[PDB]
């Protein structure tokens, strides 16, 4: 049995350093057990991160926590547990893996995390996870496991519109992202078993709830221009200065846009993943619509499957949102990549800047 | 019948010629009503409603309106500073703010049993009216749809105040911070609470008059003032405003563009939420004694929960002066000065458009809440 189980991590690790990560096979290979997708995939991310030392994390109430907060995400076609999941490894991976010509300053007293799973093949490549603090990166992983819970499988619009309690209690401001946050530190606070941050000092821990909502909040998309706008002024300004990794507040900055690009990374996969996904996007869309058929009113656009405009959407998202992020996270240049030479004065390959050009097409 | 129709005109008559006055005697009014003191805030509503038009603007039914402003002063806790007293003088202050003449405001703007919804109606107060072309009131610049989201704004912004800070909720984890992620978590529930309210019982509606673009908007507009009470982005919606109105490369208003408008209208309940230390002596320590008074309610919980007991908030250890001190000069000061300095203050001209003393936008000019404020703060320092 204890072989056994490390044979399992192993294995994990192994699927999970791939970009394109299978995570719809694991949801087969976990058969009955797969509503534990992600506490697993977050125990695992957690010892391979280190994070569960670092901050001395009981793996009981760590473990009752996530399984916990798993059972909140409702059986919807996308804002479900899987979902999570994948914005989880995301994350991870964006935080973790080799980017080329990235400047390590805080080059790993604030603790700082290392993937036990990779590494960078020389001084000409860097990561995130020695740029940001464990604490820091750490919020940003509990924040994508917590993003979406209790998601209805409706959008703000729909719950502003309809005058839906929901909306009428958060005076129509990121309706959904405001209760997901909320009622993830709600549940955390529920029990004493769920506390597995009990070994944060009282300033630490009110850090790390900040930084939690900050980064949930974050992934509302009506604000999407916003933080777009923001972070190029800091990121991609030549008039402006890199980024002072030395700073909270453009350490959170990027953290967010980190949390966005995973929480809409879809059309950035392999064509395989990326259309199972808009399977499930739509599929929970025309369930709105629906609705809103039902409600006697009008169906809002790319909602009615009578009519679909699947790749009108498709193109029109990643035109308008997508990209537009893709290319500002691509000109700071914290994407992770690999040369293609043996010289930024040099051609960088990257894999997710590919995929997206690629899947665009497909909807042209 | 008539003697008592021309009774109901007479009670009219009266508060409109007190609440006339920018240093309105609410308490004296809160003992003129003895039993019925606990429908201030629906009375000077519904008689605010009519010196501005705004029940005939968007017809308006009593029953309805009467009934959720009667429900929403029951929400009001009994407390010492944050009660339906406190929302009554805020009301009061936005309505007077922005109806009472103002020297050389700019009037660009438009200065039977339909609505018309093609056309944007704007509110004028029959209370009183711009002495001459010299002067202009806001009510002219802001349509009404604007206002009355305003007033009515003023009139919830503290629906079901706890009597405490929201640094306190959020220190002692209380389930409305936690619910609000620790952001303007009173605030918040102030609008929330209040709009649910309102939705609560068909017998309320009384905006059932406006389209649905019309009520979505003046949603949107109520949230956005009560929310902008939250004192800790104080200095953001200061800064802000100066950026428009007053600084070195400030741009002037533009009375056209809703986004400015909005922060007129935020920067005036803002003003409004605060006018203690800028009304008359008697009023602004009538004022002053119940805020300490909650503080100090505060503090003793603090106590009880074995927690640091919050500055100025332990009443075996008052610091009165330091405290009205440091308020006028940190946050009402810079706040009258900003707004004053936009040139959207009330007031009147000190001399004749002949200020040319060769014997020695130019000529002179008096804000009587201007100089209440210096002199309050005197009796402090
Ligand atoms: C689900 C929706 C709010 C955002 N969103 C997304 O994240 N992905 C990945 C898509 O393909 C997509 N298509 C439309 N909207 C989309
Ligand atoms: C009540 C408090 C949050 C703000 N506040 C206020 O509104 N007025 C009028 C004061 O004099 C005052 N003094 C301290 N804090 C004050
Ligand atoms: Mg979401
Ligand atoms: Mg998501
Ligand atoms: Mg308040
Ligand atoms: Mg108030």
């Amino acid at each position: 049995l204890d072989l056994i189980l490390v044979e399992e991590y192993d294995s994990l690790i192994e699927k999970m350093s791939n970009w394109n990560f299978p995570i719809f096979e694991l949801v087969e290979k976990m058969g009955e057990k797969s509503g534990r997708i992600l506490s697993q995939v977050m125990y695992t991310l957690f010892q391979d991160t280190g994070l569960l030392e670092i901050f001395k994390i009981p793996t009981q109430q760590f473990m009752n926590y996530f399984r916990a907060l798993e059972n909140g995400y409702r059986d919807i076609p996308y804002h479900n547990r899987i979902h999570a999941t994948d914005v989880l490894h995301a994350v991870w991976y964006l935080t973790t893996r080799p980017v080329p010509g990235l400047q390590q300053i805080h080059n790993g007293r604030i603790a700082y995390i290392s993937s036990k799973s990779c590494s960078n093949p020389d001084e000409s490549y860097g990561c995130l996870s020695s740029n940001i603090p464990a604490l820091e990166l750490m919020a940003l992983y509990v924040a994508a496991a917590m993003h979406d819970y209790d998601h209805p499988g409706r959008t703000n619009a729909f719950l502003v519109a309809t005058n839906a309690p929901q909306a009428v209690l958060y005076n129509d401001r990121s309706v959904l992202e405001n209760h997901h946050a909320a009622s993830a530190w709600n549940l955390y606070l529920s029990r004493p078993e769920y506390n597995f941050l009990l070994h944060l000092d009282h300033v630490e821990f009110k850090r790390f709830r900040f930084l939690v909502i900050e980064a949930i909040l974050a992934t509302d998309l009506k604000k999407h221009f916003d933080f777009l706008a923001e972070f190029n002024a800091k990121a991609n300004d030549v008039n402006s200065n890199g980024i002072e990794w030395s700073n909270e507040n453009d350490r959170l900055l990027v953290c967010q846009v980190c949390i966005k690009l995973a929480d809409i990374n879809g059309p950035a996969k392999v064509r395989d993943l990326h259309l199972k996904w808009t399977e499930g996007i739509v599929n929970e869309f025309y369930e709105q619509g629906d609705e809103e058929a039902n409600l006697g009113l009008p169906i809002s656009p790319f909602m009615d499957r009578s009519s679909p405009q699947l790749a009108k959407l498709q193109e029109s998202f990643i035109t308008h949102i997508v990209g537009p992020l893709c290319n500002s996270y691509d000109a700071a240049g914290l994407l992770p990549g690999q040369w293609l030479e043996a010289e930024s004065r040099r051609r960088i390959f990257c894999q997710l800047m590919h995929h997206l050009t690629e899947n665009h097409k497909i909807w042209k």
